[PDB]
DNA sequence: GGTCGATTC
């Protein structure tokens, strides 16, 4: 995905991932507000070393002094694992990014229309990332990639990929730096979320354009014709 | 050496 939103507090996405490592990231209560995060930005992005957890923020994009493109922003889980570009990330570079959700836009003719996906059970989610370490370097250039899925069952008919969310035991498994690139393809075929643990719904048209940032723009919109 | 966000006063 290219946009989703980080709204609630540290804690609140810390709690569901149950960490039992020694955390490195002091007590904030402040919600972290964003409901419209887009690439190009800082984001705080979660990742395990020395044994720690730590919460950087960090440039959501990718591109290498050799990379004569855009930045990259997603990586898809079919190919990483072995991309000559990917695969130091997809060994050492492995973070988390929590959510609330993500949006997705459903082609509708020549007219998008925006959905913002969720988990129907109400938790948040913790995408896998993959990135440029040391992330605390608070590189411009190398930041993270957020990997993606083909799109199952009912998200593919909204848009043909989604983010690969993992359940709260394959996030934590996923950072662990002695795990071999091999098991973290086995962590992303094990931990991801299907597609009927979401659910969504259409949004307002506003949070296309990045400078809208309220919390109104994951609310839903009821959209027939006659009412 | 790659991937899918919109927007463009």
């Amino acid at each position: 995905c290219g946009r989703f939103a980080q709204s609630q507090t540290r804690e609140d996405y810390l709690a569901l991932l149950a960490e039992d490592i020694e955390r490195d990231i002091p007590y904030d209560p402040e919600p972290i507000g964003r409901y419209n995060v887009a690439p190009g930005t800082k984001v705080l992005l979660l990742s395990e070393r020395d044994e720690h957890l730590h919460l950087d923020p960090v440039f959501w994009g990718y591109a290498p002094g050799w990379w004569d493109k855009p930045p990259l922003i997603n990586a898809r889980v079919e190919t990483a694992a072995t991309s000559r570009m990917f695969k130091p990330l997809w060994q050492h570079g492995r973070a988390i990014c929590f959510a609330d959700g993500w949006f997705e836009w459903k082609k509708e003719g020549d007219k998008k229309q925006p959905f913002f996906i969720y988990r129907a059970d109400g938790q948040p989610i913790f995408m896998a990332a993959i990135g440029s370490t040391p992330f605390e370097r608070g590189d411009e250039a190398e930041g993270f990639l957020i990997v993606t899925a083909a799109a199952d069952q009912g998200l593919v008919d909204i848009h043909d990929r989604r983010p690969l969310v993992l359940s709260p035991e394959a996030a934590r498994e996923w950072m662990r730096q002695e795990i071999s690139g091999k098991e973290a393809s086995e962590i992303a075929a094990s931990g991801c979320v299907p597609a009927n643990q979401f659910s969504w719904h259409p949004v307002s048209r506003a949070v296309g354009n990045v400078k809208n940032q309220g919390a109104e723009l994951i609310q839903p919109v009821l959209e027939v014709l006659f009412q």
